[PDB]
DNA sequence: CGCGATAATGATAATCATTATCCG
DNA sequence: CGCGATAATGATAATCATTATCCG
């Protein structure tokens, strides 16, 4: 077996090709992309495959704690595979690269925002745009 | 009050002021909250004529201009708002009023986290989502 | 104004840019492409393009005669720009090249078996396979 | 009767008759008509236990070994039919019966339209749709 | 004429026939 | 095990917020 098949055998989910080989795109992704950008990296490792599919996949993967979904300002979510750690991110506007963060101290005061006006943090986003 | 914060920003900016670009500048000058588009439609119609083309067309214009901060709350539909003499960020209640507030810490952190990465932070979104 | 747009403007359709791409993607075609290949030729001539709008833009066509829709056996429907005549198909089996072929003759016999068994023709399909 | 046609050709074909193979067989042989696979799936179950997963597999199979002839005829579903010792085409009732019929004419016009191509036909497709 | 009336667009969910997975 | 129960797939239509076209 391998990482994406023994998550859905773990998860109780059917393992079948392109869940496998969406699975596999959201592997080896340095960046993060929109639906269509998996669609065709998905089509060029396995050609049997719908778009429909790959939009039911991306819920369930997301559902599922296997990919997180984000939401950069255009109108597409981008995609990445799900981390060992929550992080943020800082987007350069010059040469549009991400920069994955993490910073402990910042969730804290984010629950104790949440506390304060009698609150539970379910989620939360932070992106943070910067220059040289 | 006669000519409205928003209203006066497009007479600075050069911008033609036409009496539905006037009446929709009055509404989000109004506005404490947050509406989205057809909630600006509605507080425009309880004034004037005001087409739904036009308020968005408007609503758009001035967020080109950065007149208006558009937010995206995880519902659908973009919301609105002048653009904030004083910064602030967004507790969501994800059952839904929008409780605005400001960190000066989370805002500490966060021009730390760009420095020490080598990069002036020259905007952010931060939102927090939750229930009591 | 070009041969897509006056079609349309014609029609009492309006002209988008989308319509006109895809209008051109046909109108430059050898092959009878399926839904996505034209998807992705129009694509590649102009990016602001949806599936979806592909998918919109086939059906009208076809109900306005600018396009035909065939169905030569796989899932998929095959599109051609709507010919001067009738013709039907004849595919190579071995290499698959399509060849359109015209015959009056045939026509009339299926009329008359129209006719025979009390019958109006409001439509046929004849596709021949072959083999040098 | 007591083996079917088509049972006949799974024994000569030497594929496993299955009890369900062999209810399925009877179905077809059977059938004068063109069910599509829920039809086939009545009509299997009005004399044994039979899945539609199996009616499925089944006619998949029979197909891809040529006992069947898949139809579709613009209505959604596959339709179904033992291969003919005798060639017919299909006029359909757009409005819903689908009378069978053989032009001696046709046939002789498609030979010569192959052959005044370059072209020995090795099958064809023709059906006709209308209304009375 | 920038606007209104309105239909088109785009992202994505829904539908439904057919297909694959899993299991016993 | 080729099968049953069932969910996944794929083509394509539907939804709904936002956008563009057209016209006066
Ligand atoms: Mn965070
Ligand atoms: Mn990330
Ligand atoms: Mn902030
Ligand atoms: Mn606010
Ligand atoms: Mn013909
Ligand atoms: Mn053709
Ligand atoms: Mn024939
Ligand atoms: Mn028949």
């Amino acid at each position: 077996v391998s990482r994406i098949e023994q998550r859905l055998i773990d998860k109780g989910l059917k393992v079948t090709d392109q869940r496998r080989v969406i699975a596999q795109v959201l592997s080896d992704s340095a960046d993060h992309p929109d639906v269509e950008e998996v669609y065709r990296r998905a089509t060029a490792k396995d050609p049997r495959i719908s778009i429909a599919t790959v939009y039911r996949t991306v819920r369930l993967f997301e559902e599922e704690s296997i990919l997180e979904r984000h939401d950069f300002g255009d109108g597409r979510a981008r995609y990445e595979e799900a981390p060992s750690e929550h992080h943020d991110h800082l987007i350069d506007v010059n040469s549009a690269r991400v920069i994955e963060f993490t910073s402990p101290e910042i969730e804290a005061l984010q629950r104790e925002i949440a506390r304060k006006h009698g609150f539970r943090l379910v989620g939360h986003r932070l992106e943070l745009y910067g220059v040289p």
